[PDB]
């Protein structure tokens, strides 16, 4: 059944990316040591690896060997981690903890955190430009770099964080709240999918577009669901969001509608896309890796 | 062939138009971020890195139209590192070149992001800018050059070595290594980017120009320290003696000019730039304080 296949695929890909990140991170005992260990502290030792899973799952769907996908999967994950390190800083989200573990600025210092994030961003692009295992044509490699730069920069992830900070005391409309999430979170999720597509020479434009629409819809849907679980949490115990804007039922319906559009994007694929069908549900419903395990086994 | 002053004026004005054209508009969302990026980039600067790019271009027969994108990409990286270096966690500067710094004109969050955004944008320029009309392999090598120069083994790692060396003494190799990474890599990249805009340029010309770049970078840094010592962290005069350091500055200057072997009046601009970078551009924030 596809749910056990998803669980198997997840566990295996998370181990494969863990080794691939370690192989691309400069050694803990080489100079500069504190900087290298700070990057490694933030990148390694697990995490959901949602963006790599999207890269690996997309590649398997369109028939790209996983060897060609290690580089792009690490590149998107480096970008993701760099954004976390900087976002956790006092001047932004000011997080003291991340995954039962002190954050990079707490565990080291703020200067080391700023630099580890800076170094991870540059390293993402070094992986795409130079990694020989990304054995694709020159044009494709260039397109991957452009993809990551557009997704990570002021028109993507960074600008989305700027929009998020500028709206802390504000009430946004639906298109306004969506736009922010599309930039802050959506662009890098869609990049993860597009990178895999670019490792398939000659892949039809219609397949790019459908898988991009799949990527866009799951990105929007899961953050709507994040808000729903948040709203349900504080109203069952003793910043603009989706249930505040739409009501809880309106927010629930909006996520469901996005979820439907995600699955319909995959109509151009057969059972090779079952993995993406199951991954959509897992990501959107915010299920844990172990919860997925103890119900499919 | 024209004077260095003519080249300086021309290039300063050219790089300003070129950087403006690659920076997202102030009146487009997210406006504050765009304005903050523009503030730091267009606010001023010696433009040493774009000068080298354009001058390398002239020396090897590349049209300046091919060099606008590379000159902007290196300048974007340089400007990003300053925004981040100026922060309270790092060097903590309220002012730079007689204007307030990024996080003071805006705020610290906006500064972190303005820097983050400029690093992404430098790669976006190299990967996509159509004016960099070079074959695909050359464009990819430009991107690799920039990423190796800007990352953990270049600029960023150099700043890490610098910060980790406070309250410490370093040997000569270590102090050299620190500067070669921190500032040398990006300077070498400015020159190498121009070389990659000349398809089929022999490796020997790459290496001559690289050696020129490496030695001027070190000479500038040694000269900075000499000038710091002369008016009142590891440094050259403290490690070698003032005489030792002056001699090393001299040797680096000469080695940089030796690399330009055999060029005709063709490399007069690079010779003049080295004299200018080492002697005038080093005695600068000392001149006006």
């Amino acid at each position: 059944n596809p749910e056990r296949s998803l669980s198997d695929f997840m566990r295996s890909s998370q181990e494969r990316v863990e080794r691939a990140l370690d192989a691309r991170l400069p050694a803990a005992d080489r100079m500069p040591e504190r900087l290298h260990q700070a990057m490694r502290y933030s990148v390694l030792g697990g995490g959901k690896r949602m963006r790599p899973l999207l890269t690996y799952a997309t590649g398997q769907t369109i028939g790209v060997a996983a060897d060609l996908l290690d580089g792009p999967a690490c590149a998107v994950e480096f970008i993701h981690v760099y954004s976390l390190i900087h976002d956790d800083l006092p001047a932004m989200d000011d997080d003291d903890l991340r995954r039962g573990k002190p954050t990079c600025h707490k565990a080291y210092d703020e200067a080391t955190a700023i630099l580890a994030g800076d170094g991870l961003q540059a390293l993402a692009f070094h992986v795409l430009a130079q990694d020989p295992s990304i054995a694709v044509p020159a044009e494709n490699r260039i397109a991957m770099i452009e993809t990551l730069a557009k997704a990570s920069g002021p028109a993507g992830m960074v600008g989305g964080q700027a929009i998020d900070l500028a709206s802390v005391g504000k009430k946004l409309d639906l298109p306004g709240l969506e736009n922010m999430h599309i930039r802050k979170t959506g662009a890098l999720i869609r990049a993860s999918v597009r990178l895999a597509c670019l490792a398939r020479p000659g892949l039809p434009a219609e397949q790019f577009d459908r898988l991009d629409h799949y990527a866009k819809c799951i990105g929007l849907a899961f953050q709507i669901q994040d808000d729903i679980l948040d709203e349900e949490s504080d109203t069952q115990t003793l910043k603009p969001n989706y249930p505040a804007l739409l009501g809880l039922s309106g927010a629930k319906e909006k996520a469901e509608e996005m979820h439907e559009a995600a699955l319909e994007s995959l109509a151009g694929f057969g059972p090779e896309a079952d993995l993406l069908r199951e991954l959509a549900r897992f990501i959107i419903q915010r299920q844990s890796a172990e919860n997925l395990y103890f119900q499919s086994h």
